[PDB]
Order: structure tokens, then sequence, then C-alpha cells
């Protein structure tokens, strides 16, 4: 049992709800909140932005100091990083920005890194401002993600159409 409210169940493991993943992450104080990231981890807009602003731009100074350090992530890849007053941590993961022409493949690779996390909360990747499908994207989310990941979707429009055309 855990504390996630209000999800549909989609799969065994896959679990779906319309909601601002900045005031889930504070309502639920998950283990693992993902950050839709990018390489450089310029938290700017989307989710990112939203999940930074949110810690009064912690986050980017944490992420700032981890690039000095280790240089750019992947495309497909990811770092644990605090989860500030959001979540104990926080997972960010590159998925391929469409609107920069990166390989849509690598949607894959970068759901598998949810599999190293028991339970998460998360955005769909590659969605929003990264300009993929966002029923495709939970379409790979389910084929590919074995650990329990709550999704939560902003926009309520898309919501009702990912659960409707589910198969
Ligand atoms: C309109 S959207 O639904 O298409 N979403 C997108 O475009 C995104 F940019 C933003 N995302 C979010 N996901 C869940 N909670 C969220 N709260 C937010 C609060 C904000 F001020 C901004 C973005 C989000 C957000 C998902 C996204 C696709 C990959 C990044």
């Amino acid at each position: 049992v855990n504390s996630f409210s209000g999800y549909l169940k989609l799969t065994d493991n896959v679990y779906i709800k319309n909601a601002d993943i900045v005031e889930e992450a504070k309502k639920v104080k998950p283990t693992v909140v993902v950050n839709a990231a990018n390489v450089y981890l310029k938290h700017g807009g989307g989710v990112a932005g939203a999940l930074n602003k949110a810690t009064n731009n912690a986050m980017q100074v944490e992420s700032d100091d981890y690039i000095a350090t280790n240089g750019p992530l992947k495309v497909g890849g990811s770092c644990v990083l605090s989860g500030h007053n959001l979540a104990k941590h926080c997972l960010h993961v590159v998925g391929p920005n469409v609107n920069k022409g990166e390989d849509i493949q690598l949607l894959k690779s970068a759901y598998e890194n949810f599999n190293q996390h028991e339970v998460l909360l998360a955005p769909l990747l590659s969605a929003g401002i990264f300009g993929a499908d966002p029923i495709h994207s939970l379409r790979v989310c389910v084929d590919t993600v074995r650990t329990n990941v709550y999704l939560a979707v902003f926009d309520k429009n898309l919501y009702d159409k990912l659960v409707s055309s589910f198969l």
C-alpha cells in the first residue's frame, strides 16, 4: 500500500491521473519524482521549469554543480539528484526532443531508467514541449517500465484522450 490517490489503473504496474506533477509531489512527497530533463539540466520550461520553480531554484543550483563536475547527460540517460521539498529524490531523465531531431527510439532507453526504482511519480517522457506523441510515449512506458509508475498528466483533455485510446 502507498499514498497515491485517485489514479486509474492501466496495467499491473502503470497508473495514470490528471494532475499537476508539482502539486502531486508536494502532497505525496514520493521517494522518486521524475523530471523531464535535458542533457544540460537546464530546467527552463515544461515539467522541468515547473519542478525547478517549486524548489525556489535549488534544483537548478544543484544541477549546475552536477554538470560542472560530470558534463552533460546522454539522450536516453538519467541521474539521481535531490528531490528538495518535492520528493526524497529526483530522477532527471532525458527523453529525445523531437523539436531537436533526436531519435524517438531513444524513448525506450529513457524509460528503462525507471526500472532502477521500485515506485515513481513521473510525467510522460518526451511529451509536451519535447514534441513526441503522448499516446506513443504511454505505449512505450507500459511496454518498458516494470516497476510501479504513477503518471501525472497536466492537461485534462490529453488525459481523457490517453485513457480512452489505451489498448
Ligand atoms: C501541456 S502537456 O500536458 O503537453 N505537458 C507538456 O507539454 C510538458 F512540457 C509539461 N509536463 C507536465 N507534466 C505533468 N505535470 C506538469 N505540471 C506542469 C506545470 C507547469 F507549469 C508546466 C508543465 C507541467 C507538467 C509534461 C511535458 C511533456 C514532457 C514535459
